[PDB]
């Protein structure tokens, strides 16, 4: 059951996220098992600073100073659609879709032949959206992932890691 | 459908518990929500300060200084096992279980008839439990298997609990 397996995947997460270690081992370890668990494939937690600069970025496999190769991969027009609008964006077809270049779908593994589906949704911290959750699959004879459902599942998992990210500032920032 | 529920419920507190308001109205939000829609009824959550201090205790519907009231009904030794041991405390039969005195069981309704299941389970920051999150009701014949999926997911909300707890010391 899709069912069961999410809810091991949340039940999991929320070890992580009470797992004394640097934030971005935090935040890898999450996007690590959205992808082998539930294969969501290249789960990017993007931070920005208050003046909308990028702050960390970590998807599958961070190591220290990777932030720009996760960064490299975000499709700009949509985050800044979500971080401006403080509401998930969604699209079937990253190659057929307005907000996304010829770069855009590049970077995400599209294709005229292979259909990428991208899945985004803000993080916020006290009504401040600080940063995106974005996730994408690969449209092919797999199981039928409703979007629907996705969103829901990613819009919980970015609550709660914004209150580890305020966590983590409120503790540096005194 | 046992895990579609769960999933909204799971949902729903991780709303709650990133929604800013008191710390305490916040605990009983989540713990009303345990009751009214996952039947995991009489919630109870019990913070001890750094000295073992009670130091806030909310439980189902609790109302501006009615700490004290929650806390009676926590069976105390049984709270004691689950700070030191970090491990999750079932007790199928309250009157038979060895770390509930008889005082204890009474308190949570048990009698020569009717009888209680109770389950407790840590609530951890940084290692170290800092407190408990707790269920009980009239015994039922449930599955070890749902027995262990009830488990299962009190940890992980007092996982969640244990981090918003954290944020709002700091």
């Amino acid at each position: 059951p899709l069912s069961d397996i999410a809810l091991t995947g949340i039940f999991e997460i929320s070890k992580i996220l009470t797992s004394p270690a640097r934030l971005e081992i935090t935040l890898a370890n999450v996007v690590n098992l959205l992808q082998s668990f539930l294969q969501m494939r290249n789960g990017v937690v993007s931070l920005l600073a208050d003046d909308g600069v990028p702050d960390i970025t970590v998807g599958v496999g961070w190591n220290e100073g990777s932030d720009n190769r996760y960064r490299a991969r975000l499709p700009q027009k949509a985050i800044d659609q979500i971080v401006a609008t403080a509401v998930p964006l969604v699209a079937d077809n990253v190659s057929a879709h307005p907000m996304f270049t010829a770069a855009d779908a590049m970077a995400l593994g599209a294709t005229d032949e292979i259909r990428v589906s991208f899945i985004g949704v803000p993080i916020r911290i006290d009504s401040r959206v600080v940063g995106t959750l974005s996730i994408d699959r690969v449209r092919d004879g797999r199981s039928h992932f409703r979007m629907d459902a996705d969103v829901r599942f990613l819009t919980m998992v970015a609550n709660l890691i914004g209150q580890t990210v305020k966590l983590h500032r409120v503790v540096a920032r005194d």
